[PDB]
């Protein structure tokens, strides 16, 4: 179980051993991001500022989830292309 | 360089967004609602502000943890990729 | 259980079935060889007779075994490189 | 283009063997002496004749079998190749 400080309060999560210092990143964005719109005057309200913050770290998390899902996809389909030729040699 | 504007858990949110990246905030903001929708359900927070939190949170971990599964997947189709050279090696000449 | 003849000889032989056209061609080559053999005036004896014949054919099939330890070597190699090629693949 | 003289089966042969075809010649007929040999132990086929058409035939087999036994050894890699593949395809 991890504990991380965003924006002055405490939040007691469950995680991988393998993500905390991930999560702990994303915890320090999160707090950075909102202190930076709070500090802005243009959003009022404390639910507002974390569902801005919160929809900003989610725009950039869907680019790097798209990014990865292209190179996933390469990958597979170089190993696909590999295996087929595999096979084919092995047919002769 | 225009206004996109998107609800999020029954508030809207007038948004100065590029062009290019629309459907992609659209997205964003829908993936949001429905991840802070579950979790005001589940009823474990309280604070509408913490349910904007524990989501940024939670989508996070999605992402961390689609990842770990897919290096375990690649590790594990590795294993078998030696599994199946070193048999076509066992009968060496 | 294949039977065969031979230069007035018959020969009954236990081969798996998926293998009598194949020996029953052995048998033909062996047969002329021999005839050949024999109006040459060249090899006394039936047994020396037998024996060069079998010497020949020992030798076509050392070189055919050759040929299929070569292609069967490359492919070996071939495979090996590509099976090589899916685990860089997938290492990054 | 000379004479080779090989040992087969406790006779002598002189046979007009070419010469980068020497050494292939002597492997054979030391294959063969060796199936004869084994033919001979086995007292089963009456006959040097005899024995040694068998020996030819044995090894005519043993190469048949070398070679299914290959082809047995690659259609089943395939068959492995084609079942990590459908499991990559498998997501």
């Amino acid at each position: 179980t991890l504990t991380v400080q965003i924006l002055d309060k405490e939040y007691c999560i469950n995680c991988p051993d393998d993500e905390r210092a991930n999560l702990e990143s994303a915890a320090r964005y999160l707090d950075g991001k909102m202190r930076e719109i709070r500090s802005s005057g243009k959003v009022i309200g404390a639910d507002r500022v974390a569902v801005m913050a919160a929809l900003n770290i989610t725009h950039d998390l869907l680019h790097r989830k798209e990014r990865l899902d292209q190179e996933s996809s390469s990958t597979r389909e170089r190993v696909r292309e590999l295996l087929d030729r595999v096979d084919r040699a092995l047919a002769n």
